[PDB]
């Protein structure tokens, strides 16, 4: 079935050098076996424990900026008394209201919002109780108004200086957009009374009488200092059950016991909030409601029948169909695959909607950007859905806020607004003048399985709660309609609620947070959660952090673990960054790491890459080198001003926003290493060639192999690769390593590390970089067994290599790990390392070279 052992052509000069270094370091060499039926394993090999602790809290004061977490000295507000600040801010606001007519008009829109009438009740509830829950339908105005109500209360009652609100949002798009919206509602830009703080981007508001919208991750990273100088904490959209939100509620519950002066406000959609109420000591529930219209529901049976639709040529619920429908309806529906969504039926539904002769927008719920793009392309093919008749606007996370705000804009009468949206438009935002809803009844979820390291962006069935919420979006302006694209049988076999993220998400990052914040045991703390995670996930987290040496045997945070907890990326990439610093390639490795948090900068449109994009790869057969190369080129082109940058990006077909955000992310990652004590000169930008000899890039590739482990694969032919599991898989179309057409690629090595192992119809390897066999042994393997002439790597691939070489390379890995520990104890030692460590690093540098494994990337053969 599987392939023969790969020939590894290693020179004796290098084989000796390896043995000499291992001699010099005096590392324990696992000797060869006597009989070849004895596979010998070449692999080689504290503070006191806590119990529990609470995050400290303190209220706002005048000489303290809670967003920058520092004193105010230089400014005039260092001495300024609270009363002065309060009165000045009040007078400023009063003057603005009487002068600005556009602001008056905006305030008048605010007063018509359903939540307005509950202003008094909400404010009293907050003042009387440490914790409250505000429950109400989506579109009432919980998110935008409640923080303002609270702030304007403190302003207008001459105590503006005692008000600092933190507002948490599950999404990045929400934290930014809400801040922009609230600012506009107060006649400001973000920076004055409102601000935002997400990962790798922030606009901090003023120190006094200010609202800070943020993601939960940002807030948690700041809590090691404490919740210093905050009057209110608003946790929004709790019903979505974001894992970080659920986690925060655990922390906040401990806070309100020890510090009952703080105010917590939980805000929720129309769901059963018993859980949350009971969790927070039977806190009050303030109900919020407004204008609602009855919405007529339809299902796939109904939709097919009234459109007379006919398609092309769990159990299948499209086979099941009641006998109060036509024979054509049964026959037609039975041809539809449930695992697909019927794009042509949606097209038909749009055409049916305009025969009703009632003008209004159509909100179409689709799982991900792919099915939005596919639906969008489908429509614009047909001339009927053109500029004269239709305004088709996509709404997902990965488009500029320029285009996102267009969904709220009105349209000329005669044109119908169609929004192709994700679940963002389910409970988090409310698009206006929506009369019709087409619902796919799907969700998009990350399902990660640790055993095989498989990522699945799975399209899954939504809950009854989801379908009811999506149905509710149609009836805010007038009686609406909702077209569910699931069978009436399927509806019955839907779960009532989605699985919360706490049940199905890796917990290693939350585990690091727990230890950073000194909240006690990982298992102990997560047991107190509203709905605790499964045991295996906790064990998996503990296992992951032990492998990295983030935790010691006592499960206490090591110096290395402290750095990984501070870095807002995957811990494994954090460690790779640290290794990069040791090798003086920290900038490149920080660039690689940053880019994992954002979309691909290449605008490929889901196709194979063209000439321009592939050239960036050089002769390295690497998507990561391509990334680094576009950053080198982009940074050069950016020298000549903003317009020169734009032209470069749209000439090279690059997403300029992605490159900018990634750069800024890199700067902040570097910032945190500097503070942790890493020297400046191991994090400098370093020019590199992607074609010629370059040992700096060699090391990056070696370090990349560590980061993405255990994503390794072996090329057979065309696009077929073998995974770690043993199963076969495809090269992703995006890759520079994907054959452009017929001409097969002559890879100098069959081994590739890669970013994601994606589950779809088949196993796909995305973001692929070629590595040599030596790099495989060094950084892209845990377990290796030698019989004398053949080596077995992680019980999936075999190599024909010297025993001594394999054991020496495995010893280097152990030596490097030992140094990483020593370095994290005292990071500044990389400035001047003793000769023996430099000898170890130099040998790894040599092993990272293509020529080390008898490869020459110059001669394409
Ligand atoms: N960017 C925006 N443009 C136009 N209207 C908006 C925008 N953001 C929010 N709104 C409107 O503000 C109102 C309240 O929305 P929001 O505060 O998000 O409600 P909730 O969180 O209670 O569901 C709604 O009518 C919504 O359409
Ligand atoms: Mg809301």
């Amino acid at each position: 079935e599987t392939v023969e052992p790969y020939k590894v052509n290693l020179s004796q000069d290098l084989e000796h050098q390896l043995q000499n270094v291992i001699q010099e370091l005096n590392l324990e060499i696992v000797p060869p076996p006597e009989d070849p039926f004895l596979p010998v394993v070449l692999n080689l090999g504290s503070q006191r424990q806590n119990q529990i602790g609470v995050v400290p809290w303190s209220p706002p004061q005048s000489n303290w900026n809670p967003w920058t977490s520092s004193n105010i000295d230089e400014g005039p507000l260092a001495y300024a008394t609270p009363e002065q600040i309060s009165m000045d801010l009040k007078n400023e606001l009063m003057y603005q209201l009487e002068q600005d007519h556009d602001l008056q008009a905006i305030l008048q829109e605010r007063e018509l919002l359903p939540v307005k009438k509950f202003e008094s009740e909400i404010l009293e509830a907050i003042s009387q109780n440490s914790v409250i829950i505000i429950r109400g339908a989506t579109g009432c105005g919980k998110t935008t108004q409640v923080p303002q109500f609270i702030l304007d209360d403190f302003i207008q009652n001459d105590r503006a200086a005692e008000c600092n609100i933190v507002v948490t949002q599950p999404r990045r798009i929400s934290a930014v957009s809400v801040a922009e919206r609230v600012a506009y509602e107060r006649g400001e830009e973000p920076g004055k009374s409102c601000g935002y703080s997400v990962r790798f981007e922030s606009v901090l508001p003023r120190p006094h009488a200010s609202i800070m919208f943020c993601t939960v991750g940002v807030l948690l990273r700041k809590l090691e200092a404490g919740i210093r100088g905050i009057s209110h904490v608003i946790v929004d959209e709790i019903h979505e059950r974001d894992i970080n939100t659920d986690f925060l509620l655990v922390v906040l519950r401990d806070v309100v016991q020890a510090y009952p002066e703080v105010r917590i406000v939980l805000m929720s959609a129309t769901i059963d909030t018993s859980m949350f109420c009971e969790y927070f000591f039977n806190c009050p529930i303030i109900e919020v409601y407004g204008r609602t219209y009855p919405v007529q529901e339809y299902f796939l049976e109904d939709c097919i029948q009234m459109t007379h639709f006919v398609p092309p040529p769990d159990a299948n619920c499209n086979l099941i169909c009641g006998d109060e429908y036509g024979p054509e309806t049964r026959m037609s529906m039975a041809q539809l695959n449930e695992k697909e969504t019927p794009f042509e039926l949606i097209e038909a539904l749009l055409k049916y909607i305009e025969t009703l002769n009632v003008p209004g927008a159509v909100l179409v719920f689709l799982p991900g950007w792919n099915l939005i793009y596919t639906m969008q392309k489908h429509l614009e093919m047909n001339p009927h859905f053109g500029s004269h008749r239709y305004q088709i606007l996509p709404l997902h996370s990965q488009i500029p806020r320029e285009e996102q705000r267009k969904v709220f804009d009105p349209v000329p009468s005669g044109v119908t607004k169609v929004i192709l949206s994700t679940n963002i438009a389910e409970t988090s935002i409310t698009i206006n003048d929506v009369v019709y809803v087409i619902d796919s009844c799907k969700q998009k979820v990350k399902l990660f399985t640790a055993h095989n390291n498989m990522t699945n962006y799975a399209t899954v069935w939504a809950s009854k709660t989801n379908l009811e919420q999506r149905k509710g979006r149609a009836g805010r302006v007038r009686p609406g309609f909702c077209f569910h694209l699931c069978s009436r049988a399927r509806f019955e076999r839907l779960e009532t609620h989605m699985t919360p993220e706490m049940f199905r998400t890796p917990l290693h990052e939350i585990a690091l947070s727990i230890k950073l914040l000194r909240l006690g045991g990982i298992g102990q703390f997560l047991a107190k959660a509203i709905e605790p995670p499964p045991l295996d996930a906790v064990i998996e987290a503990e296992h992951t952090l032990r492998e990295l040496d983030a935790l010691d045997a006592n499960d206490e945070l090591t110096p290395l673990g402290r750095i990984l907890a501070k870095l807002p990326i995957e811990p494994r990439f954090g460690k790779m960054m640290i290794m990069g610093c040791i090798f003086y390639v920290g900038d490149a490795v920080c660039t690689i790491s940053a880019a994992t948090c954002f979309p691909e900068p290449f605008i490929s449109e889901g196709k194979r890459l063209g000439y321009v994009h592939r050239n960036f790869a050089g002769n390295r057969f690497s998507d990561h080198v391509a990334l680094l190369s576009v950053f080198q080129a982009w940074d050069d082109a950016r020298m000549g001003g903003e317009e020169a940058e734009i032209r470069f990006c749209e000439h090279k077909r690059l997403n300029m926003a992605t490159l900018r955000m990634t750069w800024e992310a890199k700067v902040q990652l570097k910032e945190i290493l500097i503070n942790s004590g890493f020297p400046e000169d191991c994090l400098l930008t370093q020019v590199f060639t992607n074609t010629g000899p370059d040992n700096n890039l060699d090391v990056v590739i070696s370090l990349l192999a560590f980061g993405v482990y255990p994503n390794v694969c072996y090329h057979k032919e065309k696009r077929k690769i073998l995974t770690t599991e043993g199963r076969n898989a495809l090269i992703h179309k995006s890759s520079v390593n994907c054959p452009f057409s017929s001409q097969d690629m002559k890879y100098p090595s069959p081994f590739f590390v890669f970013g994601e192992k994606i589950r779809t119809r088949a196993i796909s390897a995305k973001g692929m970089t070629l590595v040599t066999p030596l790099q495989l042994l060094l950084f892209a393997s845990k377990k290796v067994q030698s019989d004398g002439q053949i080596v077995l790597v992680d019980d999936w691939i075999r190599l024909q290599i010297s025993h001594e070489a394999a054991a020496c390379i495995t010893a280097l890995r152990a030596a490097m790990e030992a140094l990483v520990v020593e370095v994290t104890k005292q990071p500044n030692i990389i400035s001047q390392l003793d000769p023996v460590n430099e000898h170890m690093l130099n040998m790894i540098r040599q092993i990272s070279r293509p020529s080390a494994a008898g490869i020459n990337l110059m001669i394409d053969y």
